């Protein structure tokens, strides 16, 4: 149960269940039942399935990019009524700009893939991003990440 330190592959059963990947590559499948998705270290692509999901972080690296290649998380399909994505150990300077720390979200022209980047530089260069493939763009909303509260304005 649960991932080691390598690469895994995952897959959840109908009951909720709590998933670490560990280090190294790995797909986190959740299934249906409320589920809480940990990547660890390496890039990971985690599905969260039916029922509420949480994915987190588990280190402060857990999902960056570098000139050295990208080692940033993907979360697969989302449901943005219901799931919830925590990015917290990164830490932001802002959210609305897209550089030097700040986040700013990001579509594909087809709107079938979404992105959130920084350009962070904060002292090694290294920026903290996250993607969103297949997600449900057409029904976004603010209370999906942990910072929750965007009023429109
Ligand atoms: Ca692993
Ligand atoms: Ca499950
Ligand atoms: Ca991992
Ligand atoms: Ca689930
Ligand atoms: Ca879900
Ligand atoms: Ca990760």
């Amino acid at each position: 149960a649960q991932g080691t330190d390598g690469n895994d592959v995952l897959i959840g059963s109908d009951v909720g269940e709590q998933i670490s990947g560990g280090a190294g590559d790995d797909r986190l499948d959740g299934g249906a039942g409320d589920d809480l998705l940990d990547g660890g270290a390496g890039r990971d692509r985690l599905t969260g399935g039916l029922g509420a999901d949480t994915f987190r972080f588990a280190l402060r690296e857990d999902s960056h990019r570098s000139p050295l290649g990208t080692f940033s998380d993907l979360i697969l399909d989302f449901d943005p009524s219901q799931d919830k994505i925590d990015v917290s150990a990164l830490g932001f300077i802002g959210l609305g700009n897209g550089y030097a720390g700040t986040l700013a979200v990001s579509l594909s022209a087809d709107g079938l893939r979404t992105y959130l980047k920084s350009y962070d530089a904060d002292a090694q260069g290294r920026s903290f991003e996250l993607a969103l493939d297949g997600n449900h763009a057409a029904t976004l909303s603010a209370g999906n990440i942990v910072f929750a509260a965007a009023t429109p304005g």
